[PDB]
């Protein structure tokens, strides 16, 4: 399957792969967050072991994997991503064109 079990702690929550946009760290929150298309979901995870999940899933930044299949444009200058959902992130200067 492309499952993937975010675990919070007593509980996890089994989403898709392509149910996510992106995981991002954040500074407000020991665990991590996967932007769904309608919602976010804390878990606890780490995004390297994320983006080595998936060929989709790429980390951009570092605080952010992105899912490529849910990426709709890629603004190079401001190295902005725009995912499908209206949703974007950031991409450092390294990556931006790597994605």
């Amino acid at each position: 399957v492309e499952t993937i079990e975010l675990k919070r702690g007593s509980n996890s929550v089994y989403v898709q792969y392509d149910d996510i946009m992106f995981f991002e760290s954040s500074t407000k929150s020991h665990r991590l967050i996967a932007h769904l298309d309608n919602r976010q979901i804390e878990f606890y995870g780490n995004l390297k072991e994320l983006s080595q999940l998936d060929d989709r899933f790429f980390r951009c930044h570092n605080s952010f994997v992105v899912n490529r299949h849910n990426i709709e444009s890629i603004d190079s200058k401001e190295r902005i991503v725009y995912f499908k959902n209206k949703e974007h992130c950031y991409a450092s200067v390294r990556n931006v064109k790597k994605i």
